[PDB]
């Protein structure tokens, strides 16, 4: 229940390294087990903590448990599930990040939809914030995961000018709704993303922190380089050129947010999918996490529980599939 | 004239141990003999090489030999003197470091002065770099000795936030000016310092390598512990606590620059002033150099030519005043 | 249970020649018979003493009998087994060395693990030391067998710089824990190893005796030459080149520890695996032991109880499998 006097820069260093409980509560289905992961237990989270991860990101997709508007009431039972998992992490002395994840179907960033979306978001973030209001500063809110216009040609290229405008407004309404509930929520750290959590120059240039709020942290995701990390079109990593380009991606993030804007940055998702390339994945993970540490950025590995993809921890056995990667990330 | 394909960490190991030609071309007077040292000769430098030092640091104060703006022309004769001394060392197969030394009167790190300073520095480093363009990779440039705001309370405590920002900008302009002259200067190793070459946490945290340039080496100076080394308030050295603390100062340097940032480090100045304690000075020198060698740091002893202070070599007779200290440094 | 005034040099001469009770209490299994040796009896030890061995090395692996943190309690019954075997030897007028053996899984020499490891080691050595506090100076503690980072490329090549640093710290904590229990443990001889008990130049150079404690003896193991002794890739021994090189390995040990450092040295493990080469094994054993005796080094043969490997004594029948080797060692 305690709130410290701690600037975002120092707070993000104290966050250490993080791990995502991916494809669990973020699962796009009313049943959170539908994407192949079991109901999350304390024993799973205990292992994450023991490995040395200081932050748990707890992504949550709310769509299937929001009732009809005008109220848009969140099922109390669904909040109970989120709350229990959060406590598994807080008990382990970990930071916990709770977000709005695969909810883009009702978070459409167009001027036409803005008032409707703002209204629903406002009511939803009000209810999430109210439920977690008494918690201390180890609990962090992240307003929107990768807010964007699904299906459009600019979805993954920093959006349109209109897209970026509406996303800043959606963050505005979400931050205000959280702050307005008062208590610890007046001062709680809040992670605010760029459009789609993109690092493209256009997304960076139109980024706005709501109210210049001094307790807002920047959220970007950078699966760099995407050919290796996401597409599987490249399975090799480690040449000078690989290293130089990654450093240049992280320098662009530092120069803009940290140096020029005096903000802290959480890389709330990154990692590489498995492509029969364990040596390269390890080298990439070690290098990426070290480069983030050098720049004061908190790196949070994306784990979807599937060993053939992003899974480095076996949730069923509680053994690490790729403990080397884990050990490299938390160094 | 040759430039090898050689990473900084390996280059710094090859630098071995170094010795400073202090109070010579760095002398704050139009006459470089005014601080008690003679005009430097090849025979002096031969002895430095014969003793086993592999690196000569050739500090240079340029103030008395720079013309008025807007050109800020460096006297050609002064460049000739620097060049001759450099060749004394290169002929002995030693590395040689050329810098900008006691020039803080026109290198004021304030926002107010930044544009005037950047302009002059750019023009001055352009001229130094052009004169030495054809030299091979045994010749190293160090952009700024101990850049700082003289007189301020934070001068020797890592500066102000403003101080540190202006110093990073000054390094930026200097590195760019060197690189822009092309030739061997495209790939030559450059030593870039923290504010005042300080190892204080603040100076370490705000340090930026211009452009992430991969041929930049970190420069810090650590006269550790200062009470023994500089102030003469303590003349004893060798307890467990003395050793442990020195190891901890060097570990802080390694952990930040070498491990976390993947940079090489030249300790371009360190040593102890004479305080009627030859046994302690020797033990300190042996221990400090060994600890640097074990961490891959190049140690360069500060010698001001005065046997009652930092002088371990007699420049007049070409005999060593304290050969044991020299022999302990070179391993 | 008396403590003599006896310097390490004289103590090591009095230790004579030794034999290891290998693959017994050091066995990496909850059951100490799992590696093919029976429960050790006084009648076995009587034969070791009768043959002329003056020292018994009693290696002990503790892992399977240490309870959970934070106490890390050693099973009293396991200590009783160690104690009984020790007394078998003490009753025979022998020295006995008790160690920590195949316990590298919780003694990981990295900076990351150092605090966790130091804490456990401190508590474990405190309990071993307390159990044996009243014993006289015929009982010797050896802090760590072959401490190292298992699996790494430098495991058997003297470690990394980090490896060696962490091992010196582990020895520091272990020696301090023993000394702090007081009584006879203030003055008991303690054998302190290099990294992996290696004689590689890097392991030798970074070796530190905790506190310069004057009752610490050096522990190194040198299965020289390893091609003959360990790998079985060479089965011949006895040329002048074989002899000259072995003499040079032992001179390197003498020159560093005995002459330059004024320390005593126990070669706590050496020997040769059987390679269908009895005549050569004998010649090697005779020569190696004589060369150790001439240098004041105590040689202790490694015996794993398996006649096809290092076993020269039959523990089941109490007959010697290779009495010639034993006689050559103790001569
Ligand atoms: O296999 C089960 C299920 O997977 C669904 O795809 C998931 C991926 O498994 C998951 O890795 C990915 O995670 C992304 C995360 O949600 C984003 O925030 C961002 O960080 O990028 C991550 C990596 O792409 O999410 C997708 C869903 O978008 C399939 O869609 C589904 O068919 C399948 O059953
Ligand atoms: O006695 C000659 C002259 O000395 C000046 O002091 C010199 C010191 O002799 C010299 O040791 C010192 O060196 C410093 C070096 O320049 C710095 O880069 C850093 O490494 O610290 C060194 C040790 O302090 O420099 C000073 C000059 O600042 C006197 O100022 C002068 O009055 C006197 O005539
Ligand atoms: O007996 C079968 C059992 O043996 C295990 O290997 C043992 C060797 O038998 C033993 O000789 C060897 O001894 C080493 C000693 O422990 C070290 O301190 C050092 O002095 O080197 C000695 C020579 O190697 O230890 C090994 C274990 O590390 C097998 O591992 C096991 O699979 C098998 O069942
Ligand atoms: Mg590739
Ligand atoms: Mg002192
Ligand atoms: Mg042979």
């Amino acid at each position: 229940s305690n709130m410290r006097e701690i600037a975002p820069k120092e707070f993000v260093l104290d966050m250490g390294a993080g791990w995502n409980l991916g494809n669990a509560m973020d699962t796009y289905n009313s049943d959170e087990t539908a994407w192949g992961n079991p109901l999350t237990t304390k024993a799973m989270i205990d292992e994450i903590a023991k490995m040395g991860f200081k932050t748990l990101r707890l992504p949550v997709t709310w769509k299937f448990h929001i009732g009809e508007g005008p109220d848009y009431l969140i099922e109390a039972n669904w909040l109970d599930k989120v709350e229990a998992i959060a406590n598994f992490a807080l008990e382990n002395e970990m930071y916990v990040i709770i977000n709005i994840h695969h909810d883009e179907t009702w978070i459409l960033p167009t001027y036409e939809k803005a008032d409707e979306v703002k209204d629903e978001l406002s009511k939803v973030w009000t209810q999430i914030a109210n439920r977690f209001k008494t918690y201390g500063d180890y609990l962090i809110f992240e307003t929107l995961n990768e807010p964007r216009h699904k299906g459009t040609p600019e979805e993954w290229k920093g959006g349109t000018q209109e897209g970026r405008d509406a996303v800043n407004q959606y963050h505005q309404v979400s931050v205000d709704a959280i702050r307005a509930t008062g208590g610890n929520n007046a001062k709680r750290k809040i992670m605010v993303s760029t459009y789609a959590a993109s690092t493209a120059s256009n997304a960076l240039n139109d980024y706005l922190v709501p109210n210049g709020d001094k307790n807002v942290i920047v959220s970007v995701h950078s699966y760099f380089p995407y050919q290796f990390c996401l597409d599987g079109t490249d399975s090799t990593w480690g040449t000078e050129a690989d290293k130089t380009a990654l450093l240049a991606e992280l320098d662009k993030i530092r120069d803009k947010f940290i140096v020029e804007d005096n903000r802290a940055v959480v890389m709330g998702s990154w990692g590489s999918t498995f492509s029969d390339n364990p040596e390269d994945r390890l080298a990439h993970a070690e290098f990426y996490a070290r480069a983030c540490a050098e720049r004061g950025i908190c790196p949070i590995w994306w784990d979807n529980g599937n060993v053939d993809e992003f899974g480095i921890f076996n949730r069923n056995t509680l053994e690490w599939n790729y403990p080397e990667i884990a050990e490299a990330i938390v160094k």
